[PDB]
C-alpha cells in the first residue's frame, strides 16, 4: 500500500487486477454559524486527489444529500452533528471527509507497542462496524491509511495482533475499545478525527459510560483540537448533551 514519508503522502501505484475485486430528492437542512455552500460534484480542489480517483474508480457520480454538506463542512475544519436516515448515504457521509482530510494532512509522529490511530469510528454493532470497515478498505486503496476493526463478543487475542500490525483508522464498538484501552494497547493522543455513528443506538444499549470514559477520561485529543462528527437518526436530550460535550460550535445537518 501507500506510505506517509517525510511529511508527504506517497501513494502506491495502481494495480489493475485488484481494482476488479475492489470496485468491480431527499430534503436537507444545514443550520449553524458560517455554513458553507454544498458541493454539487466531487472536485479535487475541495477533496484530496487520491480519494477523488478512488471515488471515480468506485463509479460514484453525485454526492449524496449528506455528503454534499459534510465534505465542505469538514474541509473547513468544523464539527458536524448529522441527523440523517439510513438511506441518506451516511457511511460515505463521514468516511469521505475523514479520509480526504487524513490523506492530505497525514498522521502525527509516534514515540517509536501501542497503536496510535489518526481516526476513530465507534459503532453500535459488529455488523455495522464491519460495513464501515469494508467501505474504508475500499477507499483507502493505495493510500497510507491502514484500517482496522474490533468488536465485542469475539476473542480479544486476535484483535490485538491485528492492532499491532499498524492501525491508522480504527472502527470499534465502545465496549471492546474500552477493554483495549484498559489493556494499554491503544493511545488516543494522536487522534485527529473522531466519529460516532448511530450514537442514539449506542446510548440505547447502555454504552454511554464507556463512550464518555473513552473520550474524556483517557488521553484522546480534546474537543476543539480534534474534528468530531456525530451521526444519529434522532436528537433526544441525551444526544444533545453528548453533542455539547463532544463537539465544538457544530453545524447541524438534517436529512429526510
Amino acid at each position: 500500500g501507500g506510505r506517509w514519508i517525510d511529511g508527504k503522502h506517497v501513494p502506491a501505484p495502481r494495480n489493475e487486477k485488484a481494482e476488479i475485486a475492489i470496485f468491480g430528492d431527499i430534503p436537507v437542512d444545514a443550520s449553524g454559524k458560517d455554513v458553507p455552500e454544498p458541493i454539487t460534484e466531487f472536485t479535487s480542489p475541495p477533496l484530496d486527489g487520491l480519494l477523488l480517483e478512488n471515488i471515480k474508480l468506485a463509479r460514484f457520480t453525485k454526492p449524496t444529500p449528506v455528503q454534499k454538506y459534510s465534505v465542505p463542512i469538514v474541509a473547513n475544519g468544523r464539527d458536524l452533528m448529522a441527523c440523517a436516515q439510513t438511506g441518506s448515504g451516511k457511511t460515505g457521509g463521514f468516511l469521505f471527509p475523514v479520509l480526504s482530510e487524513s490523506f492530505k494532512t497525514g498522521p502525527s509522529p509516534q514515540p517509536e507497542r501501542k497503536a496510535y490511530p489518526t481516526a476513530v469510528i465507534m459503532a453500535p454493532t459488529r455488523e455495522l462496524a464491519t460495513q464501515i470497515f469494508d467501505e474504508a478498505k475500499k477507499f483507502t486503496y493505495r493510500s497510507w491509511v491502514k484500517a482496522c476493526v474490533v468488536y465485542g463478543g469475539s476473542p480479544i487475542g486476535n484483535q490485538l495482533r491485528e492492532i499491532e500490525r499498524g492501525c491508522d483508522l480504527l472502527v470499534a464498538t465502545p465496549g471492546r475499545l474500552n477493554d483495549l484501552l484498559e489493556r494499554g494497547k491503544i493511545s488516543l493522543a494522536n487522534v485527529k478525527y473522531l466519529v460516532l455513528d448511530e450514537a442514539d443506538r449506542m446510548l440505547d444499549m447502555g454504552f454511554e459510560p464507556q463512550i464518555r470514559h473513552i473520550v474524556e477520561d483517557c488521553d484522546m485529543t480534546p474537543v476543539g483540537e480534534r474534528q468530531t462528527l456525530m451521526f444519529s437518526a434522532t436528537f433526544p436530550a441525551d444526544i444533545q448533551h453528548l453533542a455539547r460535550d463532544f463537539l465544538s460550535d457544530y453545524i447541524f445537518l438534517s436529512v429526510g
